[PDB]
């Protein structure tokens, strides 16, 4: 992705969703939407932000049904017009899988949900994350999200899932974790508030991009 | 509810999910709405379904964020005007309290999902459905999920959470769950394809509350 940096679009009013973007679509070509702003906005909203910034859209929707569902809600997301999107591992091996198929199907790309970055994850993520790891690697799930803020945790997955697997990681910036640190381990960094709640988010952007070319 | 049954709408069209609600509306005054339907005909369907059934509304968000995002989520359904939403227990306590407090501002309700019904949910859900549930417990947490298609793991989380907690349970019927059988444990049983794949959708449902009447 370009520079490293996916932004996390989760203002929930369109005009504002649209200003930042359009602010910082120069440093970023691939945008994470998520159910704050579908849920506020429609899910029309992808093919538009897809039509007229020309950015990935990964649909961040945190799958985490029965198969069935699962099959469902990937089917409407990929009509929708999104290149990929993001499944919880926590729900077991049919559940990830309902969603490889309609991937498949479609021409798409699913990436799987490791261990979360805020204080909660240590409750019950934490310690079945690395079995969810290898459970992904074991059905060919080659895109895996894992926490800027446990660096020793996304070296952990990088291990299980090797180099050849793509890694996203969230929770840089206003949830603590560090551009640099994240990128040794990490293909790309997903942030959000701390470029959407910043006075200027394209220098809140360029500033993320120097942080990290060096 | 009425009849202790609870309609699972995920049919992903609006005319053929108006149709069949309509038909069984004289049998269940609580419709569960999820993604299926909120991702092709966008969240007014909510509201829709309010004023033209006069019924409660759950929505089956099986919300899985972190907790600020959780905090939007909720915030955009009870907005959208849905009474109850279901949360995902599995990221851990502050992801649930912040479902909470968005319940408490507004006036509504969380259901805290235990253990799943698919086949999936014995690799991870299940080891941690206990003491899941016992975090509901101790969080103030009074609506549960709980498995059909396991009535002994319905039955110890009944023991968890206590009588006067309320317990709905999904995976009756296209599953494989007894709607008697888990009305042993549950308070209200909810059923989807049963129903609304139903040659006679108000036959289906009328069959099963005649089969629990008993
Ligand atoms: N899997 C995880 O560890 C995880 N942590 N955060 C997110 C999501 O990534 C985004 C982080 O946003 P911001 O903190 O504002 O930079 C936001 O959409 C949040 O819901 C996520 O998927
Ligand atoms: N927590 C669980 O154990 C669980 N099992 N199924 C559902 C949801 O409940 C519904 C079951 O539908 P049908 O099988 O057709 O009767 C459907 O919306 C499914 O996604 C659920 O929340």
């Amino acid at each position: 992705v370009m520079n490293r940096l996916i932004l996390a679009m989760d203002l929930m009013n369109r005009d504002d969703a649209l200003r930042v973007t359009g602010e910082v679509r120069e440093y970023i070509d691939t945008v994470k939407i998520g159910y704050p702003l579908v849920l506020s906005e429609g899910m029309d909203i992808i093919a538009e932000f897809r039509k007229r910034f020309g950015c990935r859209i990964i649909a961040d929707f945190k799958v985490a049904d029965i198969p069935e569902t699962n099959e469902k809600i990937c089917r409407a997301t990929f009509k929708a017009g999104a290149d990929a999107i993001i499944v919880h591992g926590f729900p077991g091996a049919d559940s990830v899988r309902a969603c490889l198929n309609v991937a498949e199907e479609m021409g798409r790309e699913v990436f799987l949900l490791t261990e979360m970055s805020h204080p909660g994850a240590e409750m019950f993520i934490q310690g079945a994350a690395d079995e969810i790891a290898r459970m992904g690697v074991d059905l060919g799930v080659k895109n895996y999200v894992g926490p800027s803020t446990r660096p020793e945790r996304l070296s952990r997955l990088r291990e299980i899932i090797g180099q050849d697997s793509f890694l996203i990681s969230p929770g840089v910036g206003a949830q603590g974790g560090d551009p640099g640190e994240t990128l040794r381990f990490a293909d790309a960094i997903i942030v959000g508030r701390s470029i959407y709640l910043a006075d200027n988010p394209a220098a809140a952007a360029a500033g993320i991009i120097e942080s990290i070319k060096d």
